[PDB]
């Protein structure tokens, strides 16, 4: 068995889900949310479910907050963190923004770190491996990998916001049980 180091992931987020005003209530936000899940694998032979909830941002067009949790039924314990170029100083969500043609434009983590204006977009993920010994520095053992969301401004194998069904269009990675 062997650990996920990188996930090639892409989805379409249905542009037809209503845009949200700043004051939107919980149910309006849920109507404009699409959730998905895929597996990642730690270094010790265990598959973990990674859940992403993509919800439109109230008061901003063409912008979705993706909230990520590994082991979503034990999410406090895994303390999932997501960031651009880091997993320090961040929580577990990022805002993905699309241009006016529905193509990926930017990703920003909760510390405000943002993707370069062009190129491939990698989101760093880390989470506590529950039940594991700490590392040799005594720090809790964490599984760190990246998620490649595709190439800014392009559709192929890249997250998009088209007026079509929300769906996964790419998932492949290098870990296994």
């Amino acid at each position: 068995a062997k650990a996920t180091t990188s996930v090639n992931y892409a989805c379409n987020l249905d542009k037809r889900l209503p845009e949200l005003p700043e004051g939107a209530n919980r149910a309006q936000i849920l109507e404009s949310t699409w959730s998905t899940e895929f597996k990642v694998y730690d270094s010790f032979g265990e598959a973990h479910e990674l859940q992403i909830d993509f919800a439109r941002v109230p008061g901003e067009v063409n912008a979705w907050r993706a909230t990520v949790n590994v082991d979503p039924t034990n999410a406090d314990a895994t303390a999932t963190r997501v960031g651009i170029g880091t997993t320090d100083g961040v929580q577990n969500s990022f805002i993905v923004r699309f241009d006016n043609n529905g193509h990926l434009a930017s990703v920003t983590d909760t510390a405000g770190n943002v993707t370069s204006p062009a190129g491939q977009v990698l989101v760093q993920i880390s989470y506590n491996v529950v039940g594991a010994n700490p590392d040799e520095a005594g720090a809790p053992t964490r599984h760190t990998f990246d998620v490649n969301l595709g190439e800014i401004g392009t559709s192929k194998n890249t997250i998009t916001q088209f007026s079509d069904k929300s769906t996964t269009k790419a998932y492949e990675q290098d870990g296994y049980t």
